[PDB]
This record gives C-alpha cells, structure tokens and sequence, in this order.
C-alpha cells in the first residue's frame, strides 16, 4: 500500500505517518525523510 | 502491517513516515500527527 511505509517496517525501523497538503511540503519532509534515515544507518 | 499509515491513505491523506527513535518522541510525534489530521478536517 505504502512502500516508505512498508519499508521502514521490515527493517524494524518505528514511524510516524506525518500528513502533508502542499506537493513542496511533501518533497522537502520526504528529503527530511532521507536525511533522518541515512544518520540513523550513519556509521 | 501499519495502522495509522493505512488509515490514513484508506481516506485519501498523503503522507511521509517518519523514523523515530526515543519513546518521548515517538509519543510526541504521534501527538503532533493526531493534532495535524484533526486541524486538516477541522470545519
């Protein structure tokens, strides 16, 4: 249904499915998204 | 699989899941999401 959703829960990672109205919103909290994940991984 | 991701998308709402990592912050989060999705429907 959702792969960012689906994907985080297969690697045991724990979300919050925050909503969006504006498509810039969307691109800059999916880029927030990106980021966040890539310092979780960060070694 | 995700509840709240699921919901959200059953009733048309884009969203992006954001990782979490401390309780206090998941729980502050969800607070932030359940404030968000009630101002977005808010009549």
């Amino acid at each position: 249904s959702i792969e960012m959703a689906h994907s985080l829960a297969q690697i045991g990672i724990r979300f919050v499915p925050i909503p969006v109205e504006t498509d810039e919103e969307f691109h800059t909290l999916a880029a927030s998204l990106s980021q966040k994940l890539e310092m979780m991984v960060a070694k």
